[PDB]
């Protein structure tokens, strides 16, 4: 699934991905906590985030 | 200075970590805003519980 972050994001923690308004995303939702695991395709960093600093695209 | 604020939680939010808050949405939460990442620093009024949380899921009410 492809997406954009919507609000940008910092991480706190090490296993997290740090988010740019519109960056453009690979993703996985994580149904047990709604965390996305992601790939930044403008950095090339991996990582998790709390899904709603993110959409889907179609 | 970001002084401590009231806030209310407008997404459910599961921890992670063992340093992070769980929220529901329109839990009541003292907050202070971390400059660095723009994490809450928060206590949950309806929980009892300390922890941190992404500022995204909440919104100031004072
Ligand atoms: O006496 C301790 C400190 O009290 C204040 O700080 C608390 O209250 C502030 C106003 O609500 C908050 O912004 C802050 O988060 C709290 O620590 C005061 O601002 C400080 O100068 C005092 O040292």
């Amino acid at each position: 699934q492809t997406a954009r972050a919507i609000f940008r994001f910092v991480p706190r923690h090490e296993d997290e991905l740090e988010l740019e308004v519109d960056d453009p995303l690979l993703v996985e939702l994580q149904a047990e906590d709604y965390w996305y695991e992601a790939y930044n395709m403008r950095t090339g960093a991996r990582g998790v985030f709390p899904a709603y600093y993110a959409i889907e695209v179609t």
